[PDB]
């Protein structure tokens, strides 16, 4: 047969709010994204995944939807959305929208009705329960602060919200609710959308009776929330009633789920989702409280990739990303963002990103080498999640304001949300007004305009890597094999398909290193290298690597 277009595609994630503003209000919009399609096309992007673009009070920047069938006021009108669609099509590009159906805004008409009374027709579109022993129904904690249960004096019961208090969870146990969600998905799919990314898709099913989480589960409640007994039953139904009638690719954000359960979501034979967004890697050095970091090495990094790949099997498929809107900047996180190493390590990570088995997603700005932001006070963060950490850890006396700042500065989601750096004009050319989130001062050195015309820029390297990937089947659908899972210095692996085998060698140390190819393996040709003074001689049996050097070679 043949592999789907999404298995050989290179996606680009656009956070509209911080991509390109065109009316000076400081917030990115659709016209802004539409004006930059030539930029993405030139980069070689095949499809774009945009974060939530629906009507929202923005307590969680788009993830709290008040109307699934209207566009967010800040981004434009439905017409603007249609225009984005048409322009993407004119360039042969596809659009993947974000689907947020684990919860809705508390301003959604379903919730407004739901809270009116216990006998209301929409009561069960959400989860309402009586408190217990004078307190909340159970000990469920919220990702964004305090209890996952909020009492509503209108009825006296508590409603469930894994996330923000203004993000009540939708009740998937209710048939009419599921039917409404399916009809909503068809609304967008009928418009031609080519893909859907499902926000926290593993938390749709809630545990019957809502018993308390054990002390252990409390430590990792995110995992417990992914163990609903009707989860896959619901996913199979959605696929049967919706996706079976369209030709769109589905990608689930399987956050919190044990890696061993991932196959249940993506094995094609199961008819659930097409691709998986896993977080074992991107959160591989994150503490359980989600705001502290834990030192890891390349060995942990590669081994995690190892496991995630193995999980895909023969019928599953992974997406591969080193960054997104919920995590610190790739180069700062996995590379070395210091001035002398930023560019070298950003290129090294690009090589990794574009040579991994699965569908790679490039997060806006990483192709430029953008870094974390130099937060100075807690007021510099906008993220509701940080306010949650303050409520749960500072106001409770567990940590000082300074300790939260020091640590959250390295992990905060806002690191990835600062305005895209287009050029060195006012606010990096992002807006003519005041950006909703301050632009990183390093935009004077790191910006698209400066990198586009420079053959040695991080941008040009990405572009070239993307062309190489597009021209080399093995680099997308080829098998993957880690040459040495225990090596904590140089990441080396092969990609093979129909006889053609390629070698990827990336030095993760800011020091010279050597690499000996597996016995019998020799270099045939060098497709590309970064930070390398010279390609290896044809027939080479080993490689001498410069600090943070990366390379792709066809072997024999
Ligand atoms: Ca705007």
């Amino acid at each position: 047969p043949g592999a789907p277009w999404w298995k050989s595609a290179v996606f680009y994630q656009v956070y509209p709010r911080s991509f390109k503003d065109t009316n000076g209000d400081g917030i990115g919009d659709f016209k802004g994204l539409t004006e930059k399609l030539d930029y993405l096309k030139g980069l070689g992007i095949d499809a774009i995944w945009i974060n939530p673009h629906y009507a929202s009070p923005n307590t969680d920047n788009g993830y709290d939807i008040s109307d699934y069938r209207e566009v967010m006021k800040e981004y434009g009108t439905m017409e603007d959305f249609d225009r984005l669609m048409a322009e993407l099509k004119k360039r042969g590009m596809r659009l993947m929208v974000d689907v947020v159906i684990n919860h809705s805004s508390d301003q959604h008409e379903w919730f407004k009705s739901s809270r009116a009374s216990k006998d209301n027709p929409y009561r069960d579109y959400y989860f309402w329960r009586d408190g217990k022993d004078g307190h909340e129904p159970n000990n469920y904690p919220s990702f964004f602060g305090g209890s996952a249960w909020e009492k509503d004096p209108v009825t006296g019961q508590y409603y469930l919200h894994y996330f923000g208090r203004q993000q009540p969870d939708l009740n998937w146990d209710t048939p009419k609710l599921r039917e409404e969600l399916y009809a909503m998905l068809r609304f967008w799919l009928d418009k031609g959308v080519s893909g859907m990314r499902f926000d926290t898709v593993a938390t749709y099913s809630k545990t019957p009776g809502f018993p308390d989480l054990t002390p252990e589960q409390m430590k990792n409640f995110a995992e417990a929330y992914t163990q609903g007994p009707n989860l896959h039953r619901y996913l199979q139904e959605m696929h049967e009633k919706v996706f079976d009638h369209y030709d769109a690719v589905t990608a689930g954000e399987i956050f919190g789920a044990p890696l061993n359960q991932v196959p249940l979501f993506i094995d094609s034979r199961r008819k659930e989702l097409d691709m998986a967004f896993t977080f074992d890697l991107i959160r591989y050095d994150r503490a359980l409280d989600r705001w502290h970091t834990i030192p890891r090495t390349l060995a942990d990094f590669r081994q995690t990739i190892d496991k995630v790949d193995a999980i895909a099997g023969e019928y599953g498929w992974n997406t591969f990303f080193l960054g997104n809107h919920d995590n610190p900047r790739a180069v700062s996180h996995f590379g070395d963002d210091r001035p002398q190493w930023r560019e070298a390590s950003a290129k090294a990570l690009a090589t990794v990103t574009l040579t991994q088995r699965g569908t790679p997603f490039i997060f806006q700005g990483d192709e430029l080498g953008m870094t974390n932001y130099p937060f100075k006070t807690l007021q510099d963060f906008d993220d509701i999640e940080v306010k949650g950490f303050f409520q749960d850890y500072v106001e409770t006396g567990k940590a000082t304001a300074e300790e939260l700042l020091t640590n959250v500065a390295l992990t905060s989601r806002d690191n990835a949300r600062t305005p895209f750096q287009w050029d060195d004009s006012a606010n990096a050319g992002f807006t003519t007004g005041k950006p909703w989130l301050k632009v990183n001062p390093n935009y004077t050195e790191i910006n698209a305009a400066r990198e586009i015309g420079d053959p040695k820029s991080v941008y040009s390297f990405y572009r070239n890597l993307i062309s190489i990937r597009h021209e080399t089947p093995a680099l997308s659908t080829g098998s993957y094999r880690d040459i040495d899972p225990s090596n904590a210095d140089v990441y080396a692996y092969t990609r093979s398909q129909d006889g053609e085998t390629y070698l990827v060698v990336v030095n993760f140390k800011a020091e010279p290193r050597s690499f000996t190819l597996p016995d019998g393996m020799h270099i045939a040709e060098t497709l590309i290298e970064s930070s390398s003074p010279a390609a290896p001689a044809a027939g080479a049996a080993s490689l001498e690597l410069q600090p943070w050097q990366s390379g792709i070679y066809k072997v024999k």
